[PDB]
């Protein structure tokens, strides 16, 4: 459950947020298997509450009210459209598994679902699935609100309801059983793994026992015995009793240390600096490397919904971004997830962004299609960061250098760092308020090669930047602390 089951090539994975099934077919035909993308993490495919207050929230799809693949994103005949069409171009489709949880305790029963389907959150009656006041924590739980109170106890964690969310019996065989169905149904329609929403909250042992249910991948595109990819949720900062390396028996877990660090450092908080970043990786606290499901942030984050706070860096610091994301994509730490949002009127009052529940861009609460503008770019307010040149070819980097180690770090002993993947590829970054005018050690071979940051390879010659490797592996380079874009990056696939 540790590999992403990607074809050799493909080292990441873009989370296409609130995407349409229809439009993330078109984009792993037109775009991420052209590019080289690995696979996608969609939104929760099954049927949630239909949430009007407020208008349509991005949150109302960790709110399920059955299992049916049917939500604002498409019906299930679509979505298997888009698995098949995304496994026929060599890119994997990882579903979003909102199992914890059903809906909050205190929606309103009726048919206010994305698929029509009748529920009862008050009498815990979801008839669609079909789920009883048997398969609920209510008993189980013993916090007198009946919600999760305090993180220090890691069973009220588990056994209670996640800010007013009903919480599922994990423990019982029946609902380990009607999600396992739930999963299946997505394996054999050719999914190739999974993000366990709310794993904290699940018990590890729990996990374990519906995924000892699981099939192997779909034989048709997979090689035979291959383990869904299993990357759980879980927020572990520290000063918890919870710990993430507890689910590490189930498959890889989310590093949100990693955005969160990154972010101070980036951001130069704290007195933090690049230079730090020489032992990036574990000697952080964060896990093994082969356990990490990296990202610089996450749709709950990047709303100040999330892990990391105030530091997470999102599509809105754009400069910093890229360079944010450049140094994750280069270094060879976790497998990394780079993030697709939308915009939305974000508009900060006392320090919070009031608007951070607007749900992705809709027509009436149909949502927009995504439009590619002429120069890649996306319209209908989709952001499409991994559409953005220095991200997509940070992308095609990662996997032109895959294997190789880290090798030929430098840094000034402050912020404007550089090192090497290998023999295959090189990175430089420039985060200080000065000029980086220096000549330094590649490890790659002599020749020119073409700066994929500023430019592309294209035709046999380089749009941007160009970097002039010696016979000893040296190259020069030059940034200025008031570059567009702060860093430089060169590999095998940009030579000339
Ligand atoms: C590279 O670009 C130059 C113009 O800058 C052009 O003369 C040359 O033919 C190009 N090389 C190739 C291989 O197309
Ligand atoms: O929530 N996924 O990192
Ligand atoms: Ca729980």
């Amino acid at each position: 459950q540790y590999s992403p089951n990607t074809q050799q090539g493909r080292t990441s994975i873009v989370h296409l947020f609130e995407w349409r099934w229809v439009d993330i077919a078109l984009e792993c035909e037109r775009y991420l298997a052209p590019k080289g993308f690995g696979g996608v993490q969609v939104s929760p495919p099954n049927e949630n509450v239909a949430i009007y207050n407020p208008f349509r929230p991005w949150w109302e799809r960790y709110q399920p009210v059955s299992y049916k693949l049917c939500t604002r994103s498409g019906n299930e005949d679509e979505f298997r459209n888009m698995v098949t069409r995304c496994n026929n171009v060599g890119v994997r489709i990882y579903v979003d598994a909102v199992i914890n949880h059903m809906c909050g305790n205190a929606v309103s029963a009726g048919t206010s679902s994305t698929c029509g389907s009748y529920f009862n959150p008050g009498s815990r009656d979801f008839p669609a699935v079909p789920y009883s006041g048997w398969d609920f924590n209510d008993g189980k739980c013993k916090t007198g609100s009946g919600d999760i109170e305090n993180y220090n106890d890691a069973t009220q964690v588990r056994d209670c309801r996640l800010t007013g969310l009903l919480d599922l019996a994990l423990e019982k065989d029946y609902v380990r059983s009607k999600i396992a169905e739930y999963m299946n149904h997505l394996i054999d329609i050719g999914v190739a793994g999974f993000r366990l929403d709310a794993s904290k909250h699940m018990w590890p042992g729990d996990i374990k026992a519906i995924l000892d249910k699981l099939h192997n991948l779909n034989s048709n595109w997979f090689p035979a015995g291959s383990k869904p990819f299993i990357y759980q949720e879980v927020i572990d900062l520290g000063g918890e009793p919870i710990k993430s390396s507890d689910y590490f028996g189930n498959g890889r877990v989310t590093e949100f240390k990693y955005g969160a660090k990154l972010g101070t450092v980036i951001r130069k908080w704290n007195g933090e600096k690049m230079s730090y970043l020489k032992n990036w990786g574990e000697g952080w606290g964060f896990v093994p490397s082969d356990r990490a499901l990296v990202f610089v942030d996450n749709h709950d984050n990047q709303r100040g919904h999330g892990a990391g706070g105030a530091s997470i860096l999102t599509f809105w610091d754009a400069r910093l971004y890229k360079m944010a994301v450049g140094f994750m994509l280069a270094h060879p730490y976790g497998f990394t997830r780079v993030m697709s949002s939308y915009r939305w009127p974000r508009q900060f009052q006392n320090g919070n962004d009031v608007n951070d529940w607007v749900g992705p861009p809709n027509n009436n609460g149909v949502i927009k299609e995504v439009t590619i503008n002429p120069d890649t770019t996306c319209g209908n307010d989709w952001v499409c960061e991994h559409r953005w040149r220095q991200i997509r070819n940070m992308v095609i980097f990662r996997n032109v250098v895959d294997g190789q180690p880290f090798t030929n770090w430098y840094d000034n002993g402050s912020n404007q760092v550089a090192f090497g993947r290998g023999n295959r590829g090189f990175i430089v970054f420039n985060n200080d308020d000065w000029s980086f005018s220096l000549t330094l050690q590649t490890g790659l071979p002599a020749g020119t090669y073409c700066d994929v940051i500023s430019g592309d390879k294209i035709n046999g010659n380089c749009t941007g930047i160009k970097i002039y490797v010696s016979d000893d592996g040296k190259a020069h380079f030059s940034i200025s602390n008031s570059a567009e874009d702060p860093f430089i990056a060169i590999h095998a696939e940009s030579k000339l």
